[PDB]
Parts: structure tokens; sequence; C-alpha cells
DNA sequence: AAAGAGTATTGACTTAAAGTCTAACCTATAGGATACTTACGGACACGGCGAATAGCC
RNA sequence: AGCGAGA
DNA sequence: GGCTATTCGCCGTGTCCCTCTCGCTGCCTATAGGTTAGACTTTAAGTCAATACTCTTT
């Protein structure tokens, strides 16, 4: 069977010896089973005699029937009594009467048969399918004397064709003679006479024609001998049989498979090979294009042990009789055909016959291996093309990505989910029935074990029933059982978490709130999957590494995921805002009263709220007790060691807020401030970097608790009342129609174009558009619903307010353009008729913009994820001094550091590379720092800009990358653990703000990232500058010439064809003609395609574009990723140098080797004679980066799957199992995480000290 | 000390099963001779190939 | 195999 | 003067197109051999039942 020993996969081609050693038999009838008895037959597809027993422990007649014959061949039937599930793992085989060459060798192209005999693809068809014959053998020396021998029976066979040539113009010229007598001897016409005399020279002449015929059939065949070699098509058979008949020997022609085995056969591949090499080294040009073409194919059969006697077939395999009848079919026609060959060779029949029934053989073979890749697939019932035996491994539905990646499995439910707020956050409903089932097992043990039930089965009989009961024991058998709940798709990380079940009555999974985001669930009608884990492994797994309360930040930015938001958020905002002028406030007014302000604990001030006398958003003075005061007024007040659990100190807030600061940890200080989202995940942040998880957990929970009945008590509703609309909307609406009107009439007197006036409605309309919004912002006062849930960032933009009150504005064509109507009407005032018409173009476009962008966002994602399939740490550190520099805060003109806005995703996070220095000072931070925000702080207040921060990009260690380079992990909140896949999680944190990534020629959106990640070149590819020089931009509408004279050097290089629409970008200053340009100056306006910039600033530039490109279309929309992940892919894509010089060293030109290879290769080459293979580095698109693995079954499972079997076959590839897809195939332990050899294998025992205490 | 039950004998009766033989009834194969002798989306990418010009035989 | 539908 | 090679264009074929879930319909005749199936005649295995003696329990 099989075991663990899989240390090496190995693929090759199968020699018929090796399909035949397969073979438990040789099925040579097309016969599956007895109509009328329904069992297989003798000699079948699905004979027992040969595939095993059909029910396990009997032969065929029965003779042997019990497991004590376990092994034993019945002498009746034949049939090896045994298991019967072996009928699954038994293969037979066909022996073809005549051979077949296996499509996939032949058909996909480069055609690997074409190449490797260097036959031209139609021509090999022509061959192979018998419409050409070809030779396979000629003579040498015998040659030249019988060709001399043969010179002189040529020129007797032309002097007989000229004897009678010369015959026939005798002939011609004795009836022109009795015609001439006949027509000036008797009385005729004047021109009749010469219409026959006419008509005999014209026959004369098509005699002359047919001697011109001989000739040329004569000497035409004679040159065909003179330059005569084999692996020579010959169509038009006509002249084959001719030279056969005439040439039966000093030749050997054929036709078809066989005729390709046989010039397999006289093919000597080291000659080949040798010959190859040679025209490689010393011929130039396309010639040597397609000379390197076949020595790739060539060499492969060279260095392997293959020969390419695998590509023609003598026997097909019989996959055993599992299949079971599309594909059964496909079998049984092969079967008939190859029968009725052997029938028609062993009566003797015309070669037309016998010949025919060889191509449908081949074309059978072919249909069985491939149905459709050549010719119309063969179809079956229905007008249907067959499922071949091929169709079953390619696709989405293929073999590869539905049923070995992804599985269905056991032991998992699937409900609607409702909000439970009463759960905590490592927590979830789970309804009674639904986890009884999942349950069934466990609860039958618990309730035998308890005697509730005597056995077993009686257990199971009282489960199936629900008897009362069994409601108890399933409450002890639940508790503490971790359970994963997946929501698809799982976008990222934070898809799958695992929750603590509790029981629920009804139905209904009751997920706790906060996740919600985590999950992107939200609940009208979504369903969410439940798995449970089972083995020690997966229950630890789950409750550690998944535990919801475990994950809080975002594995892709960090920010915290379990934030309050939407309801919570704006409960908190109510409570935490402050109202001048409301009951109960300060006021230190004397000589009358006392302030009657302040109160004497927070408690107390509860008690005030409680009555109607304090409200809870009022200005007051609490001694507070048990809150730590903030920075400053510790600092005053206590100074050094303030223990504040103990300590008083006068506090100015609202009441509010100090319910509020209840609800954090006692250490964290007093914050007083109004509680916008982003304050809130400010505060989340802070929490989570100082304090444990454990706490941020604790902490986020009763937030959520406080926010919900808060925001209950918020009296926040939506009426008509409350939706204000402008009262000044009209008086605008006017003043900007007027504007309308005078451009409509300038347009009627033709001052402009449509496309003029459409963009000057366009500009005035967005102007009204803009004057509205501002008109109803400040109409609104503060309190009011809808202000208070947009500003106090709930939910909901401010667009979304003013398209409710006030106008919509500009509509959108269903081209893309905008509609110069425009929309004027607030949907409070209700649209009308047209403008409800115009309206619906947008949101119908943008519903189906959607999915699109949805299907290439994981197409996209499945790329990445493949690309960095295998980036995992290895080591804490390599050590490695190399580095990249960021920039922090830019030198202001008149001297100051700000802060640069897109830090928080660059130097945040990362390991310096070297120490930093200030003014030539001491070291603010030396190396190997996290670079967290106090550090950034500190550099920042020093006045230093650049820093040398450590990064995968400039990793030494060669297998993945090490934990410091790699920096910090943005979930775990510190550094990285030795086992973690950095390039899954740096994938899917590039893929997952798919969709939200919108748009709006130069590409911008998700193709754009599409195009940097595929190394395509841009259409708007913009010059760049390449040598620092002054310019001499010429004017060429489309064609733009561009000269730039080089400060040092060459010659000035002018650009034929470039594009003047564009726009110069700008230099140190508008780029303008005359001006000195740089190295990397964008010359026009757009983007620059990657190759180009590689290849003249080397990889760090080329790296850095990368980023930035990719790290501006994201922040475009305002999604936050930090560079790392990108790091991580541009990485992956930078590991392979193209070869210009071999040197002496087995490497071909143009060959992409990995670097890490190349060095070692290097260092193997230096010593034994030094020959440096020079090579150059260069850049290749992700999903060349992925299809050039050294793992076939990866590949495989990638994409474009006959391709890539058919090469690795060739190759003799072996895979070594080493990545994550392939561990995953194969079902054995991904080498990550858990799974690494450092973890995997720990050895755990109690302590000296414990063996005592027993 | 007595009685009842179990562990044996033996014969007597009984029924499945099973090994021949039949028979008859399906079942698999071959053959048929006036003369006729031709069907019925769209984008990316690479590799197999149009149009040109110059140099060499 | 084909239809329709939810997220 | 013509053909081939080194240089461009041009066109054709292949590959890919998110995930997860729910319900419903689609002529005839002649030979020879197998074939089990079906009944007859044996068994072989099973069931009943008389009898009696010995050992154990009350
Ligand atoms: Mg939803
Ligand atoms: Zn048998
Ligand atoms: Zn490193």
């Amino acid at each position: 069977l099989d075991v663990n020993f899989f240390d090496e996969l190995r693929i090759g081609l199968a020699t018929a010896e090796d399909i035949r050693q397969w073979s438990y038999g040789e099925v040579k009838k097309p016969e599956t089973i007895n109509y009328r008895t329904l069992k297989p037959e003798k000699d079948g597809l699905f004979c027992e005699k040969i595939f095993g027993p059909t029910r396990d422990w009997e032969c065929y007649c029965g003779k042997y029937k019990r497991v004590r014959f376990k092994g034993i061949i019945c002498e009746r039937c034949g049939v090896e009594v045994t298991r019967a599930k072996v009928r699954r793992e038994r293969m037979g085989h066909i022996e073809l009467a005549a051979p077949v060459t296996h499509i996939w060798y032949f058909k996909g192209v480069p055609s690997r048969l074409g190449y490797l005999l260097d036959l031209a693809p139609k021509d090999l068809e022509k061959i192979i399918y018998f419409a050409a014959y070809v030779i396979t053998s000629v003579d040498e020396e015998m040659r030249h004397n019988e060709l001399s021998t043969l010179e002189a029976e040529m020129a007797v066979e032309r002097k007989a064709v000229e004897d009678q040539r010369d015959g026939e113009l005798e002939a011609r010229a004795q009836k022109l003679e009795a015609d001439l007598a006949e027509l000036e001897a008797e009385g005729a016409k004047a021109d009749a006479r010469r219409k026959v005399r006419d008509g005999g020279e014209r026959e004369m002449r098509q005699i002359r024609d047919r001697a011109q015929r001989e000739l040329d059939r004569l000497e035409d065949i004679w040159s065909t001998f003179t330059k005569l070699a084999p692996k020579q098509l010959i169509v038009d058979e006509n002249l084959y049989r001719e030279l056969v008949d005439r040439y039966g020997e000093y030749f050997t022609g054929a036709m078809g498979a066989e005729s390709i085995q046989k010039l397999i056969e006289n093919f000597d591949i080291d000659a080949e090979a040798e010959s190859l090499r040679d025209v490689i080294r010393n011929g130039k040009g396309q010639k040597k294009l397609r000379a390197l073409k076949r020595l790739k194919v060539v060499a492969a059969f060279q260095q392997s042990g293959n020969s390419p006697m695998g590509m023609v077939l003598d026997a097909v395999p019989v996959i055993p009789p599992e299949l079971r009848s599309d594909l059964n079919d496909l079998y049984r026609r092969v079967i008939n055909r190859n029968n009725r060959l052997k029938r028609l060779i062993d009566l003797g029949a015309p070669e037309i016959i016998v010949n025919n029934e060889k191509r449908m053989l081949q074309e059978s073979v072919d249909a069985l291996f491939d149905n459709g890749r050549r010719g119309r697939p063969v179809t079956g019932p229905g007008n249907r093309p067959l499922k071949s035996l091929s169709d079953l491994l390619k696709g989405k539905q293929g073999r590869f990505r539905q049923n070995l990646l992804g599985k269905r499995v056991d032991y998992s439910g699937r409900s609607v989910i409702v909000v439970g707020p009463q759960l905590k956050l490592h927590q979830c409903g789970l309804p009674k029935l639904m986890a009884l089932e999942l349950f069934k097992p466990f609860v039958m043990k618990r309730l035998v074990d308890l005697n509730h039930a005597q056995n077993i089965k009686s257990a199971k009989r009282m489960v199936e029933r629900q008897r009362p009961q069994v409601w108890d024991v399933l409450e002890e058998v639940i508790a503490e059982h971790p359970v994963l709940l997946n929501r698809a798709p799982t976008l990222h990380r934070l898809g799958i978490q695992a929750f603590e079940p509790m029981l629920v009555e009804g139905k209904a999974i009751q997920l706790h709130p906060l996740v919600c985001e985590a999950f992107n669930a939200d609940f009208d009608g979504d369903q969410m999957a439940v798995h449970l884990p089972l083995s020690a492994e997966a229950q630890a797994e789950a409750r550690i590494l998944m535990l919801s309360s475990n994950n809080i930040l975002s594995p892709a930015s960090g920010r915290p995921l379990a934030m309050p938001r939407l309801d919570m958020v704006t409960g908190l905002y109510y409570l935490t805002t402050e109202v001048p002028g409301d009951t109960g406030e300060y006021q230190p007014a004397s000589g009358d009263h006392p302030e009657t302000g302040v109160y004497s604990s927070p408690a107390e001030a509860i008690m005030a709220a409680d009555r109607g006398v304090l409200s809870v958003r009022a200005k007051i003075k609490v001694r507070l007790t048990q809150l730590r005061p903030p920075v400053e007024i510790e600092a005053e007040l206590f100074g050094h060691s303030g223990w504040q659990p103990g300590d008083a100190w006068m506090a100015e807030t609202t009441l509010g807020r100090v319910m509020f600061n209840e609800l954090l940890p006692l250490g964290y200080p007093f914050v007083n401030k109004q509680m916008h989202k982003k304050v809130q995940a400010a505060i989340i942040n802070d929490l989570a970097e100082r304090y444990p998880m454990i706490v941020v957990a604790q902490t986020v929970d009763k937030l959520k608790d406080a926010g919900f009945y808060w925001a209950t008590r918020s009296g926040v509703t939506v009426s008509m009342a409350d939706v204000l609309v402008p009262p000044r909307k009209k008086e605008i609406l006017d003043h900007y129609e007027e504007r309308a009107d005078k451009v409509e009439k300038q347009f009627q007197r033709g001052a402009l174009n449509h496309d003029e006036r459409n963009e000057a409605l366009v500009e005035i309309w967005k102007e009204a558009t803009d004057e509205v919004g501002q008109a109803l912002r400040e109409h609104y006062p503060d309190d009011n619903p809808i202000i208070t849930i947009v500003d106090s960032g709930a939910t909901g933009n401010f667009t979304q307010t003013r398209t409710l009150a006030g106008m919509k504005g500009l509509v959108t064509n269903p081209k893309g353009e905008f509609i110069p109507r425009p929309v004027k009407s607030s949907f409070r005032e209700g649209l009308t008729v047209l403008e409800y018409f115009i309206n619906t173009h947008g949101a119908r476009k943008g519903l189906a913009d959607t999915a699109l962008r949805t299907a290439d966002s994981g197409y996209l994602t499945r790329r990445l994820v493949d690309v960095s399939q295998d980036v995992i740490v290895r080591e804490h550190d390599c050590q490695t001094e190399r580095g990249i520099v960021v920039e922090l805060a830019e030198r202001a003109p008149d001297g100051t550091l700000i802060r640069d806005p897109y830090i928080e995703t660059s130097a945040y996070a990362r390991t310096l590379g070297t120490d930093a220095v200030d003014e030539a000072g001491n070291v603010i931070v030396e190396r190997g720092q996290d670079l967290g925000d106090p550090e950034i702080d500190a550099l920042l207040a020093a006045g230093i800009t650049q820093v040398k921060v450590r990064s995968v990009l400039t990793c030494a260690t060669s297998t993945g990358v090490c934990a410091t380079c790699y920096g910090r992990s943005m979930a775990t909140g510190k550094l990285v653990d030795i086992g973690e896949a950095v390039g899954i999680v740096a994938a899917q944190s590039i893929g997952e703000p798919g969709t939200q990534l919108t748009m709006r020629d130069i590409t911008g959106g998700l193709p754009r990232v599409q195009e940097l990640f595929e190394a395509r070149v841009p259409r708007g590819k913009a010059p760049i500058a390449d040598v620092t020089g002054r310019v001499r931009l010429e004017d060429g509408e489309r064609f733009y010439k561009i000269t730039i004279v080089p400060d040092d050097g060459g010659e000035e290089v002018v650009y034929d064809k470039i594009s003047k629409r564009q726009r110069l970008r700008v230099f140190k200053r508008v780029l303008s003609d005359g001006d000195h340009v740089e190295v990397g100056q964008q010359l026009m306006e757009g983007s620059a395609d990657p190759h180009e910039v590689l290849r003249v600033q080397g990889p760090r530039e080329v790296q850095i574009h990368l980023v930035r490109e990719v790290q501006e279309v994201y922040r475009a929309q305002g999604v936050s990723i930090h560079d790392k992940h990108i790091e991580v892919i541009v990485r992956q894509m930078l590991r392979r140098v193209t070869i210009i010089d071999s040197g002496s060293t087995e490497f071909l030109p143009g060959s992409l080797i990995d670097r890490a290879e190349f060095e070692a290769e290097n260092r193997r080459v230096v010593a034994e004679g030094g020959e440096p293979a020079a090579g150059r580095p260069v850049l290749m698109g992700i999903t060349k980066a992925s299809l050039a693995t050294d793992s076939w079954l990866s590949a495989a499972s990638f994409q474009e799957t006959t391709r890539v079997l058919t090469d690795a076959a060739i190759n003799c590839r072996s895979d070594k199992l080493n990545g994550l897809k392939e561990n995953v195939i194969i079902g054995k332990l991904i080498p990550a995480g858990t799974g690494i050899n450092r973890y995997r294998n720990i050895a755990v025992q109690p302590t000296e000290e414990a063996r005592a205490a027993a």
C-alpha cells in the first residue's frame, strides 16, 4: 500500500514495457457486463479475471468464497480471490495491433515530436494520419556506383520517351499531310482548311506538352534522387509508388505512427545534440532561434535516461473499472477498432482499407487521451463531447481544483446568523439540534458512560429519537470544545476563526457582533459554515492560534478589527461628547452660592444622573480616585510614582467620559476626548500594543456593551422632519441654471462644439453641486441624527447625506460619461420620472461592475498566492548588512520636519539595518529595533529623515526569509515566529482590498495592479530618462521625437513614435525642450515598463518602482497595506537571472536560472578552471515565476495542466514535495507554522520533581 | 434418604442439500444471389508565417 | 445535463 | 537575375475567466451449444422421543 515514505515523486514517459508490466491482464473484448445476469464478462472492460472480484472474497464461478482463501486463484474462472477494493487499483492494457502516437507530444504546440525529428507540424500530421509517405533510410557508396549505372539507365529511358515523342511528332506530320491534302484537293472554305490545320498543330502542341510531362516525370524524379535524404515527406503518393516500383531498393518509405517509430529508431541523440550545440555556438539569427527551440527538447531526452520511444505507443493502459458510461465508451471504441484492424491484417486486405483502419485506430486513441483537440470532438448521446481521459484533469472542474486541494468534509454544519450581543468575544451560539447531531458520537459515549443507555446501539436509538435525558449530557460534552466558523468567501486570514460554542434555542448561529467586520458578515441572510476540530493537535490549534479573542489586529495593516462600529461607536460618541448649557453643568459663580458643579465621586455623579438633575453630557468636576490622570496632571500632582488606585485628583470632564474611562484597564490614563471612531481606533491600537491581548478582548467587550446601551439611549432616529433641506436651494438653482442657459445660447450660436459645451455644463453643474453641498452642511445643526451618524465616523459619507437632501448631481452615462442634464432633485423631495430613469444607469452599471471585478480579484489572489506559496520564515537573523532606505519626514523649505504622509505603511514595523546618527552624534536607536511609534517620534524630534531598514528584499538567507529582515508581525504585534508562512499572508493581504478597490488609456485600477505584477508593458508607456542630458524634444503628433544629449557619453537617442497627447512630467519645473535631464526622470506622462527601468538602474530601483506603484494604486482608494507584503512579492519576482555567456557549464543562453544556484555553479567552476558564465538580472511576471518552480505537482495544480505535465514528463522531472500546495494535495503535513521540523517533533515530558510528586 | 434433573444411550422420524441427469428451452452464430456501386466573447501570449531589402551566387 | 434563486 | 537571409509585419490557436449554498425537471431460416432450472435419488444434517442411571440437593 502506502506509507510516509514519499520523499521523492517522479514522473516520466511510460514505455510499452512499463505499460504491459503494470497490467494485470489484457482486455481484448468490448463487453462490459451481461445484459441478463448483470455480471462482468471474460476479458471484457470489467473482467473479474483481470481487475479482481466484484464482491470481495469469491471467484466468478464461486468455487472459493471465504477469507482463508486469500491470495488464491480459482482454476475455473481465474479470479484472484481477495478484497474487492483492489478493483480501484489494478490496471489493464490493450495491445494495439499497430503502433499509435500519443497525442500530447504531437499536437501540443510546440509539437515535441516535430521538434525532436525536426518535422514541420503539418507535415508530421500528414504522416501520422496517413496522408503522405516518409523515407527512413538511404544508400551511400554503392549509391555512387549504381548512380553511374542509373545515369545510363535514365539515359536509356529518356531516349525511349524522346523516341516515342518524335514518333508522335512524325505521326502528326503525316496526319497533317493528309489533312492538307484533303483541304487543298477538295473544294472547301478559305478558312476551314486552316481551321483543321490549326487544329492539327494544336494537337501537336498538346502532344509536345505531354512530352514535357514525361520529361518532367523523369528528370524531376532524378533530381529528387540526386539530393535525396531521409525524414523527407512526399505528398502525391503517385510519385511514391512510381519510386517504389522503379526503386524498390535504395530507400524504405513508410506511412503513419510506425513510420515515426522507425524514424526514432534510426535517430542518435548525441550526434544531433552536438550538431545543434555547434550550430547555436557558431550560427546566429532566426536559424539559431529555431535551433535553440529544438535543443530544449533534444537536451531533455539526452540528459535523462528516457528514450523517445515513449511517444509512440504499442500498448494503451486501461484505467481500473471504477470510471463506470461516458469514458468507458471511448475505451470500447478503441477496442472495437483494434480488433477490426487485427482481423483486417489477418485476412489480407487492400492497403487502402487497412490504412484507413489504422488511421481510425489513431483517431480513437487520440479521442481517448484528448477528445476534441484535433478535429471535431467525438460526440455522445445528446450531441455532447465525451469526457476524455484528460478532461478529468484540467479546468475549474478538473481533478486538481475541485477534489484534491478543496474537499467536502464531515462533522460540519451551516446556518443563518443572527447578532447576539450577550455573548463574550470568544463565544458563538450553536442551535441544540445542530450541536446534538454534530456531537452525536461524543454524546453517545457520555450517555453510555453515565449508564443512561446500556450499550452503544441502544444509545444511538436514544439519540435518534432525541429522548429527554439526552440534553443535559449534551451540555456536558460540548463544553470546552472549540469550533471554527467560516463564512465564504474567505478573502483573508480572518475569514475563519475558532469560538467556544454555546447552546442556543432556535436554529440560528448567534454570532458576536464585534467579529462581524472580520467576516464582513452582515445579518440579512448570510450562511456561515461550522467545522469541528477533532484531533488533540487540531483542538489546540483552534483553541490557541484561531481563537477570536486572539485575533484583534488585522494581519494586513494591524488596525483593530474587533473595534466597535455602527451602533456601538454611535453610542460611545453620544456618551462621551460634551453639550454646553446642559442641565447640571458647572458654574463657578460666587457671592451667592458655591459652584454647585462638583461631585464627591463618580458614584455620586451617577446617583445624581438618576435624578432629573445631572445630564450625562454636561461639564462637571469629579474627584476621581480610581482612574489614572492624564500625563500632565500626573506629572504635576504626583510627578514620580503616582499610585492612582488610592490617590485622588480633581478631573474637569463630563460624567459620560468618566463612565467610559472606567471601561478601560486601570493602568490606562484618562482620555477626556470625544470618541470619534478614529480616536477609538487609536485607543484600541495603543491598548493592544501595551497590554496583553486578553485584556484587549475584555476591554473591547465591555466597550461593545456600553456602546449598545448608550446607542439605545442616544436618541438617533430618522424622520422626514429630521431631514432638513437647505433653504437657499432654489436661489442657487436659479443662479447656476442661468449659466447653463447662457452656455446653451452660446452653443446655439455655434460658439462651441458639442464636446466643449458638454464639458462646460459638467463644470457648471459640478460647481453647483459643491455649492449646494456646502449650503446643506452649514445649514444642519450638530445634533441631527444624520450629521450625528455621519460625522461620528459611525457609517456613511457626507455625499450620501447630500444626495439625501439637496441635490444628487451628475449621473453617469451608461458608457461612463456624465449626463449633462443633470439630476437636480433630492430623494427627500422625490425624483421625477426622467431623473429616475437617468439615475438607473449608474446603479445598474455599478452592480454589473462588481461581479467581473471580484472574479478578476479572485484570480489575481490565486496568482499571488501561488508565487508566494513558499515564502516562509526560516531563520531568526541573517546579519546581512544590506538594506533599503526609507525617507520618513521630508525637510521643509523653511526648515522643519513634517512627517511623511505615507509613513504608517512604509517604515513602521521594520527592523533598523544600521544605527541612527544625529548631527554626527550618538545613536538615538541602534541596529535591531522594531521601530515602533516612540522610535519614529524620537527620530523625527531629533531631526533625521533617511533611515536604513532591513527588508525581505535584501535578505541573505537563501530559503524563505529571516525573522528580523521581514520585521514585525503585524497581527501578533511582536517579532515573527520561525514557521510563519509570511508569503500566504502577504498575498491574501494584497488581494483582500479587491472589489472595494474601485476605479475612477493607462490603467489605474485592479487591471493596473495586475499589469504591475504581470510585468506587462503598460499601454501608456511614458518614456523615461536614461542618461543625464539636455533634451531636444521635437514635435510629432502621436510621434513626438525626443533627443537627449548624453552628459558624458555616446550618442543622443531619438524616440521615433511617442504620443504627443501626453503631458511632460515635471522636472527640477515642467520638463521642457532644452533642459538637462536625469537618468530616471519620466519624460512624458504615464507609466513606464518595469523591464526598462530594471535594465537601466539595477534591481533596487525597479524594486522601489514596483512597490511605489502598487502602493499608489492601492492608496488611491484609501486602503492601507504595509509595504512588506508587496516587498515579499517583488522579491519572489526577482530571483532569476538570464544567461548571456554559457561559459562552459551546461547553461543554455537565455536560460532563466535562480540566483542562488547561479552563485553555486560559479563557486563550483571557479576551481578546476574558471569560466565565469555572465548573467544579467531580469524581471518576470508572477505567472511565469510560479510556473518556473521546481515542483511539477504544484505547477500542474496551478494552470495549463496538459503542457506542464508533458514538459515535466519529457524531463523525467522529480518533485521533492517541499512547498505548501503539494503537501496539501498529497495530504501530509505542511512545512509551515506547526508543521516545520522544529515544532513538529517536540519532546514533552514532566519534570523530575513532577515524577517525585508521583 | 428420596426425588428430581441432567447427561447419556438408543432408535425413529424428518427435512435440507445436493449430486446427476434431463429436457427443453433460451441463446449465440451463420447466411440470405435480378439489379442498385460518393454524407451532411475578449484580452494575453506565443508560434507559425506575409512583405521588404540587400547581398551573394 | 438544463432551469431558477440567496449571500 | 533570382533566391535566401535578416528584418519587420500579420494572423491563428490556445488559455483563462471568485466562492459557498438552496429548489426543480430530464425481415426470415437453420445449427449447435449453453443454461440453469427443475425434478429424482441419494445422501447428510437435523429433530423428536423412549429410557435409564447417577449425582446433587432438600
Ligand atoms: Mg449580506
Ligand atoms: Zn471460480
Ligand atoms: Zn534577513
